[PDB]
């Protein structure tokens, strides 16, 4: 599972959750996407490639992880308690968590 | 304030930490953001002017500030630490989370 697989697994669940007719599949996709974060973490970009391990860029990229992921622990909190739209609706905010490492990463 | 002069405050005290040139002008711009984003969290819009105040769509006018608010903080802390270049990418990012609200109740 590379970090382009867990991009895609990222986006396609997106799509499932707009899409989604109850809590529980939402619940069931965000579980989904916060493993493939949790998994995209552990890898090194493409930007930074030849850049050192520990550099302060690499901490930035995988902080935005933790940023991304509390925002899919906000959202699992709704969908556990059968709130589907609020959840998704929460789910949708996420696209700015995407963006924020999109632009300096990505 | 009233729900539009908290967004000039808002707008104009982004524009400030753009220009700015130390971290007093960012932590003091992003002080502003931070009162006139909860102050603004306690009002209605007038796009929701006729639901009422309980609705998921207003719980999602409400979220979106507390979610601001806190990057905002995160703003802050960088500036509180003197990084200024990254306080100022921190609170660039901000416009993401504004216009993702603008789309829904602007
Ligand atoms: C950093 C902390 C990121 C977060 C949060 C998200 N993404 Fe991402 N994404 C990131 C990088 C560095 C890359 C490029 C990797 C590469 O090998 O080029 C990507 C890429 C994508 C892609 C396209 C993948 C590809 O085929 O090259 C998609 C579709 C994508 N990202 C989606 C996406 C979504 C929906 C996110 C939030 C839910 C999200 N990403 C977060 C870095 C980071
Ligand atoms: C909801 C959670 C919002 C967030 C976050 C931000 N804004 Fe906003 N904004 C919101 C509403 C409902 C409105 C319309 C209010 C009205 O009475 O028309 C706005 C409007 C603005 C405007 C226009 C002000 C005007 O001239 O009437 C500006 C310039 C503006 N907002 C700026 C702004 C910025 C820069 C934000 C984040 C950094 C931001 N807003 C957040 C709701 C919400
Ligand atoms: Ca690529
Ligand atoms: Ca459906
Ligand atoms: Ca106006
Ligand atoms: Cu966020």
């Amino acid at each position: 599972a590379d970090l382009e697989d867990n991009m895609e697994t990222l986006n396609d669940n997106l799509k499932v959750i707009e899409k989604a007719d109850n809590a529980a599949q939402v619940k069931d996709a965000l579980t989904k996407m916060r493993a493939a974060a949790l998994d995209a973490q552990k890898a090194t970009p493409p930007k930074l490639e030849d850049k050192s391990p520990d550099s302060p860029e690499m901490w930035h990229f995988r902080h935005g992880f933790d940023h991304l992921v509390g925002h899919i622990d906000d959202a699992l909190k709704l969908a556990n308690e059968g709130k589907v739209k609020e959840a998704q609706a929460a789910a949708e905010q996420l696209k700015c968590h995407c963006n924020h490492c999109h632009q300096h990463y990505r």
